[PDB]
């Protein structure tokens, strides 16, 4: 589809058998999702933006479905104010910027 | 143009007669640029990111050309990790997300 940017580009995603809302975020290198009790191992990481850094848990090879488009890659989990789909997964669903 | 997301969507902008590089950031409501001198009245404001809130100077009705497309809108100046073009200007240049 085509998403205009009058409002935040929020979409429904499916991850670990859960449905959530997340932003399609071209400014996010990597996907970051709200605290959720995901199974399996992980590696600590710190990610920075406006305001500074937050600590997150990096899970690898996680399966995510974004508007029926399946993807698999890195998902960071932590106390983020918002769920964002980053470029690591946006590339996998064919998402482009167009003007 | 159509921009893929395998790398950061960085483009050249012109503001206040100066060229700069900025990130097209669909997860930013607002446009925030690193510290710089801008002619025009400004008002102090607070804006919040993933790591908290920073102090910015709000300039209104600023002319800014993004990748050859002109926009006139609000520009926040302050300690952002990188120059970001947010939705307030992305809408003006006709930018949509497509997949
Ligand atoms: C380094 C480039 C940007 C910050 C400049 C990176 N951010 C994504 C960005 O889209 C962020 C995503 C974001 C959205 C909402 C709340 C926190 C973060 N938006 C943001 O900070 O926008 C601010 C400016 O406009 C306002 O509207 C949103 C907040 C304000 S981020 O959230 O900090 C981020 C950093 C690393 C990863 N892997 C994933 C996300």
């Amino acid at each position: 589809p085509q998403i205009t940017l009058w409002k935040r580009p929020l979409v429904t995603i499916k991850i670990g058998g859960q449905l959530k809302e997340a932003l399609l975020d071209t400014g996010a290198d990597d996907t970051v999702l709200e605290e959720m009790n995901l199974p399996g191992r992980w590696k600590p990481k710190m990610i920075g933006g406006i305001g500074g850094f937050i600590k997150v848990r990096q899970y690898d090879q996680i399966l995510i479905e974004i508007c029926g488009h399946k993807a698999i890659g890195t998902v960071l989990v932590g106390p983020t104010p918002v769920n964002v789909i980053g470029r690591n997964l946006l590339t996998q669903i064919g998402c482009t910027l167009n003007f």
